[PDB]
RNA sequence: GAAUCUGGUCAAACUUGGUCAUUUAGAGGAACUAAAAGUCGUAACAAGGUUUCCGUAGGUGAACCUGCGGAAGGAUCAUU
């Protein structure tokens, strides 16, 4: 129950994916992308994992950035939004 | 011939408005360099892994990509 969990994917030495997996279906997904791509400057990508969990996909060891977007935005809590360090 | 006074006259100045320039405030806004063990890509240099470039229009993390027309500064100085 509002589990939304923030996960890096190590993939290549220092090269970096950071996973935002379990985000609200209410506001839509692409401007939400499009808002991290322009403040990250990174690229970011919608992944479909066996349709139980949705994936904002973003480059880059950025989580902090990501934690402050949600504490902005739609992350009121900060108690179910999750922090993995992997 | 003294103050004084009518008309000029040159007119400082003073109240007004509007031009300018030197300036310092400049709420905020976008730039640019210098620093070059941040972040993401890798765009260009090799056919640099879609050859690059120009002019232009559109698009967009970002290098940029894509139309259309040109260049080669091309990787062709070559067909009885
Ligand atoms: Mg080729
Ligand atoms: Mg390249
Ligand atoms: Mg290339
Ligand atoms: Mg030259």
């Amino acid at each position: 129950s509002n589990y939304i969990h923030i996960r890096i994917q190590q993939r290549n030495g220092r090269k970096t994916l950071t996973t935002v997996q379990g985000v609200p279906e209410e506001y839509d997904l692409k401007r939400i992308l499009k808002v991290l791509k322009k403040d990250f400057a990174c690229n970011g990508n919608i992944v479909k994992d066996p349709e139980m969990g949705e994936i904002i996909q973003l480059q880059g060891d950025q989580r902090a950035k990501v934690c402050e977007f949600m504490i902005s935005q739609l992350g009121l809590q900060k108690k179910n939004i999750k922090i993995h360090g992997f």
